[PDB]
């Protein structure tokens, strides 16, 4: 069925621990896959080593920019960006894991994970996942943010891969 994927997280290179990811590919599959593969990094390219370059208290962090590292870049396993597939999950709570993106079809690698209800999202970010182990580890992340989105500490996404 549905793929689970895991980050292991590092900042300022000590372990916070790891976050597991069901990705829904029951209702996204193209977006569901372009993660996976990112994940495990069987295309040549992918997460590891990549940053949580933008983390908002109450609100979201955000990473996967492993081509410029600081939110203007990262491409998909299909080409630079790949449309908007649907907006049928919503973003209900803290654990929601969602595209990233420019406007309208503009994903690319970019992601994050919400750490409350964004409700105001839906319908322009593309919904694809939830956590599920590892939220402690997502608030951890959360309390290096900032307001400006600007983080206290170096988050590395030192491993990832594919558990089943
Ligand atoms: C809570 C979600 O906040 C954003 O997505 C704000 N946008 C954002 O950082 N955009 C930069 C960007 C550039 C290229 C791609 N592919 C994706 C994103």
């Amino acid at each position: 069925g549905n793929p689970l994927v895991y980050l292991d997280v590092d900042a300022n290179g000590k372990p916070l621990g790891r976050v597991v990811l069901e990705l829904k590919a029951d209702v996204v599959p193209k977006t569901a896959e372009n993660f996976r593969a990112l994940c495990t990094g069987e295309k040549g390219f992918g997460y590891k080593g990549s940053t949580f370059h933008r983390v908002i208290p109450s609100f979201m962090c955000q990473a996967g920019d492993f081509t410029n590292h600081n939110g203007t870049g990262g491409k998909s396993i299909y080409g630079s960006r790949f449309p908007d597939e649907n907006f049928t999950l919503k973003h209900v709570g803290p654990g929601v894991l969602s595209m990233a993106n420019a406007g309208p079809n503009t994903n690319g690698s970019q992601f994050f994970i919400c750490t409350i209800k964004t409700d105001w999202l839906d319908g322009k970010h593309v919904v694809f996942g939830h956590v599920i182990e590892g939220m402690d580890v997502v608030k951890k992340i959360e309390s290096f943010g900032s307001k400006s989105g600007r983080t206290s500490k170096k988050i590395v996404i030192t491993d990832c891969g594919q558990l089943s």
